[PDB]
């Protein structure tokens, strides 16, 4: 086993007590300690899991995101300044950076530390050895929950490749001077291979960062690493669903009919896909167990509650948003049943779904991408929301993100776009893209009639079909669909008259158009014509 007295090359010192590798039942006595007060205590629920309070950040901060900008980074991370397009990849001098880590090492000096070895990546050929250190036990359960946990022989000989070290606690009162977004502040530096998270007590900036690394290390390899969710039918044939936030990735992977490989993080190299991490990490608002059974029953003990209401009695209120729209869950992956074990892997992708939630309510609910479409939309990396569906009235509001996870991507998007062509040629992959979001109607079609369109995709009821093409998106959709009801499957249906949808599409288009436009700077990115909408 390892010893304290290899732990301290990082710069923290005086570490009197080491909790290395903590066990689920020893995070369990941390968590609910009688005498334990403020954002470290948790609450036991009457399911039997824990839950917690991330205090004033309940979502990631990309303001305040850094990457150290030296001789390693200089001329391959896409830069937020060097205007290839707007990105949180805020360059950090060396200097600020030794700051930063002063901040986080005093911190983390002097307190009992939890040590947390594992591994981001399923494959032993490139996944990374990552240790994370932090003082609040719940979040070093979050590591535990999220990443690939080790075996013994393999935490025996365990080599760092990344340390991740949180200090939530402290803050950074020089910020001003240095000219950084807030006391706040979630650094990285590729040369001493660190992340350091200051202010936040976000376990997902813990997630997201080494997400973010392993972005920037599979492309350069020719490996494909995606913000989506994979599952594999039983006769083998699997599935990525990318997706910005809240389209459906976790919710609608998590299919009783398919296996799930994992709902958030992959990569695609010579083998096939597979899963960077070793949990999930569900949305929890508005829960519910008919609609969601797997995900409900996977909130247990060992699962972790991130900001859900928990009222007297233990029992949990979903529905409470006034907090934040954005509680979660995490958990290992085991806590789902039907899962691809004991490697969260399979083949090559078949079938590429896009997944968006167009509050504009004009992208149909399914439809078949072109090779050039594909691409386009894959850059273009849309979705909607209103301007305030909790503040104020409807205002379709759009969000370009560019591969469906810009706020993620260490490199240029046409970087991610061509490692996953290739994967996709070679696999003959077909895409398509699912309007999880509404339509005429104002209201989200039911996750039901959703899982219902995924399942005729999978199946290839969707292929082996009539289609014709929506105007404006070109966008070829099918006329008819089992289990579908095939009035939806056109969304000018949805509508008083096709009129409405036009004119929003009108709107939509130029929006498209618009935001594409700074990818033209290229004979490809030229293919204005593909996917791309035409008034
Ligand atoms: N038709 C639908 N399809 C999918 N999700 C739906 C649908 N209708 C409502 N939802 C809700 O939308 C949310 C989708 O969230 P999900 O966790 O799948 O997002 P995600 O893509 O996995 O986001 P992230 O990348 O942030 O984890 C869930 O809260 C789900 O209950
Ligand atoms: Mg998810
Ligand atoms: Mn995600």
């Amino acid at each position: 086993g390892l010893t304290p007295q290899e732990l301290e090359a990082y710069g923290i010192s005086d570490v009197h007590d080491i909790v290395y590798n903590p066990s689920y039942d020893l995070l369990y006595q941390e968590e609910l300690d009688p005498s334990l007060t403020g954002y470290e205590r948790g609450v036991l629920t009457n399911l039997g899991a824990v839950a917690v309070d991330t205090g004033i950040f309940t979502g990631r901060s990309p303001k305040d995101k850094y990457i150290v900008r030296d001789d390693t980074t200089r001329d391959t991370f896409w830069w937020a300044d060097k205007g290839k397009g707007k990105n949180d990849n805020k360059p950090l001098s060396p200097e600020t950076w030794q700051h930063l880590k002063g901040l986080v090492t005093r911190q983390l000096s002097g307190k009992r530390l939890f040590v947390v070895d594992a591994f981001c990546g399923a494959n032993p050929d490139t996944r990374l050895s990552v240790r994370f250190i932090t003082e609040v036990a719940w979040q070093a359960h979050f590591v535990k929950n999220m990443f690939i946990r080790p075996s013994d022989e393999e935490l025996a000989g365990f080599k760092p490749d990344f340390i991740v070290m949180n200090g939530a606690k402290c803050t950074n009162p020089q910020w001003k001077e240095q000219g950084l977004n807030s006391e706040n502040f979630v650094a990285f530096n590729l040369t001493e291979r660190m992340q350091l998270i200051g202010g936040t007590w976000y376990g997902g900036e813990m997630k997201k960062g080494m997400f973010s690394m392993m972005n920037y290390l599979l492309p350069l390899k020719g490996i494909a690493s995606m913000h989506c969710s994979a599952n594999v039918g039983e006769k083998g044939d699997v599935a990525v669903f990318f997706g910005l936030s809240g389209t459906g990735k976790t919710t609608l992977s998590t299919d009783p009919k398919r296996r799930l490989i994992g709902d958030d993080e992959h990569g695609w190299d010579d083998d096939g896909v597979f899963n960077f991490e070793g949990g999930c990490y569900a949305k929890t608002i508005k829960l519910s167990k008919e609609a969601e059974p797997e995900i409900y029953n996977a909130i247990r003990r060992d699962a972790l509650l991130e900001n859900v209401t928990v009222r007297e009695d233990g029992t949990i209120d979903f529905d409470d948003g006034s907090k934040t729209e954005n509680t979660r869950v995490s958990y290992p992956i085991y806590h789902i049943d039907n899962i691809v074990k004991p490697v969260s892997k399979a083949g090559h992708a078949t079938k590429v779904i896009f997944l968006t939630a167009d509050a504009f309510g004009v992208l149909p609910p399914v439809s078949r991408l072109t090779a050039d479409q594909t691409q386009y939309h894959f850059l273009s990396g849309f979705t909607a929301k209103l301007a305030g569906t909790e503040r104020g009235i409807t205002e379709p509001t759009p969000t370009f993100s560019a591969c469906f996870g810009a706020a993620f991507l260490s490199l240029h998007p046409t970087q991610y776009a061509e490692v996953l062509v290739k994967r996709m040629q070679a696999a003959g992959a077909q895409a398509y893209l699912v309007n999880t979001g509404w339509n005429g109607t104002g209201k989200r079609i039911s996750i039901k009639d959703t899982r219902a369109i995924i399942d005729a995709i999978l199946n290839g009821s969707l292929d082996n079909a009539e289609t014709f093409t929506l105007p404006m998106f070109n966008l070829a959709i099918p006329t008819e669909l089992p289990g579908v009801d095939t009035k939806i499957l056109d969304p000018r249906n949805t509508y008083a008259s096709p009129e409405q949808w036009q004119e929003k599409a009108e709107t939509l288009a130029k929006l498209f158009i618009d935001n594409f436009d700074k990818y033209t700077d290229t004979p490809a990115g030229a293919a204005l014509v593909a996917a791309g909408p035409k008034l």
